């Protein structure tokens, strides 16, 4: 059991590290990446109590580069972190649609409920209004729909008649016809429960010569296509979705650090064991190994601790 004294000792050691000549990043990492998010909140509270300064602010001053990104993201609650990443994806004249998509397509009803609330508290506007302001067309419709966090909950009964009718409707709305009935697609894929849709997408293969992902690639393009492809992966197998995004983030020249960092920070306490298992099964070497090859120094050490172990 983690006590008040534990948080005070951690805060004391972190202050010690920060004020050490040259900054002791190793201690800061060893501690923070090996505490739960709730413990890090306790630690920040104790830190402020002892120094009269905010821990996030002190660490922003003490750290730099990608390490600073990792540690500052770890210091936020899950909902704060997601809300701030959403805010960042909409900042400026452009939109980081990949990041917007990743978060909105993968978060559950309960996660999105908290994100909607916390985003309103942090930025004083509803998440939905910022999404509307940054997006347009069917991509906007889909994002707004998902961000409500009102998907049907997993039922007690498998609705086989509806599984079949939804599969038919997805087919009739897309591959069977000229053009696409995109509102039908949005309705089915946002409203039905996840286990229901897993079965719908399998039944869909009975009607369509192409599976759901290939059908999306044939029917739609741009941000809308990107969004549906991410959504369907999240529904089918979310740990594998994140394993693939991690792989993509490191596979080539350099690193998409913003994605690597966000996934390691946000999934470390959620489903990191399943992500690792899917990753190792598909890629043959561990997530740990890929992080090792792509990153270096204290930053690498922090990501490896968030990974939690080799496979
Ligand atoms: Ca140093
Ligand atoms: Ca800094
Ligand atoms: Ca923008
Ligand atoms: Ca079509
Ligand atoms: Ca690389």
């Amino acid at each position: 059991a983690y006590t008040n004294f534990d948080a005070e000792r951690d805060a004391l050691n972190i202050e010690t590290a920060i004020k050490t000549k040259g900054v002791d990043e190793v201690t800061i990492v060893n501690i923070l990446t090996n505490r739960s998010n709730e413990q890090r909140q306790d630690i920040a509270f104790a830190y402020q109590r002892r120094t009269k300064k905010e821990l996030a602010s002190a660490l922003k001053s003490a750290l730099s580069g990608h390490l600073e990104t990792v540690i500052l993201g770890l210091l936020k609650t899950p909902a704060q972190y997601d809300a701030s990443e959403l805010k960042a994806s909409m900042k400026g004249l452009g939109t980081d649609e990949d990041s917007l998509i990743e978060i909105i397509c993968s978060r559950t009803n309960q996660e999105l409920q908290e994100i909607n609330r916390v985003y309103k508290e942090m930025y004083k506007t509803d998440l939905e209004k910022d999404i509307i302001s940054d997006t347009s067309g069917d991509f906007r419709k889909l994002m707004v729909a998902l961000a409500k966090g009102r998907r049907a909950e997993d039922g007690s009964v498998i609705d086989y008649e509806l599984i079949d009718q939804d599969a038919r409707d997805l087919y009739d709305a897309g591959v069977k016809r000229k053009g696409t009935d995109v509102p039908k697609w949005i309705s089915i894929m946002t409203e039905r429960s996840v286990p229901h849709l897993q079965k719908v997408f399998d039944r869909y293969k009975s009607y369509s010569p192409y599976d759901m992902l290939e059908s999306i690639r044939k029917e739609v393009k741009g941000d809308l296509e990107n969004a549906f492809l991410n959504l369907v992966q999240c529904i089918q197998n979310k740990p594998l979705y994140f394993a693939d995004r991690l792989y993509d983030s490191m596979k080539g020249k350099g690193t998409r650090d913003k994605v690597l960092i966000r996934i390691m920070v946000s999934r470390s306490e959620v489903d990191m064991l399943k992500i690792r298992s899917e990753f190792k099964r598909k890629y043959g070497k561990s997530l740990y190994y890929y992080i090792q090859q792509d990153t270096k120094g204290d930053y690498q050490k922090a990501l490896l601790y968030l990974c939690g172990g080799d496979d």
